[PDB]
């Protein structure tokens, strides 16, 4: 059972109302299998919404810090923070950027490569997209992006390229709210 100082620092630290993190806290309740008080990886799996998505492993992989393969309720609702419509809290355009960012960077040298923008862009793209036509949207993005000339994104680079882009109406963005609501639901 969560309790109400528990409740009250996430709030502040995340925006959700007490409402929503206490709905947020059975669906966490329902997903612990090994009832140990967190979720592994394999745990998100009855989150079928997010699992079936194309970057589902990977925005799943993204509630594990480097080293730790279980996260707690907390941790959890971080990282959900970030996914919260806007209306520096954690859903600010720049931290819901960098969740974004890091669903590409994949050997988190905090730059987007070819490859990576590659093999993100085959997760995403329909049938009909070509290897060829794949390899020129992979380089027009990182031209439009690339302002100091290594071929690769930064970050600071992904977040110019989209200063006056309404980040909120993105449809991978969208998903993100749509989730929220739903893990909430
Ligand atoms: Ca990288
Ligand atoms: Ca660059």
């Amino acid at each position: 059972l969560l309790r109400d100082e528990e409740l009250e620092e996430i709030k502040k630290e995340t925006g959700f109302s007490h409402s929503q993190i206490t709905r947020l806290y059975s669906r966490f309740t329902s997903l612990d299998k090994g009832e140990n008080g967190t979720l592994s990886r394999e745990d998100f799996q009855r989150i079928p919404e997010l699992a079936i998505n194309p970057l589902g492993d990977r925005i799943i992989n993204a509630f594990f810090s480097e080293g730790e393969d279980q996260v707690n309720f907390r941790g959890f609702m971080r990282t959900l923070a970030h996914f919260r419509p806007i209306e520096e809290p954690l859903n600010s355009r720049s931290n819901k950027l960098h969740f974004a960012f890091r669903l590409y960077d994949l050997d988190k040298d905090d730059k987007i490569s070819r490859d990576e923008l590659l093999q993100v862009l085959r997760m995403m793209v329909g049938v009909n997209i070509s290897d060829e036509q794949l390899g020129s949207i992979a380089d027009r993005t990182i031209q439009e992006a690339d302002q100091d000339g290594d071929s690769a994104i930064s970050f600071t680079e992904f977040v110019k390229v989209l200063e006056k882009v309404d980040v909120e109406q993105k449809m991978s963005i969208r998903f993100l709210h749509k989730l929220a609501a739903a893990l909430e639901h």
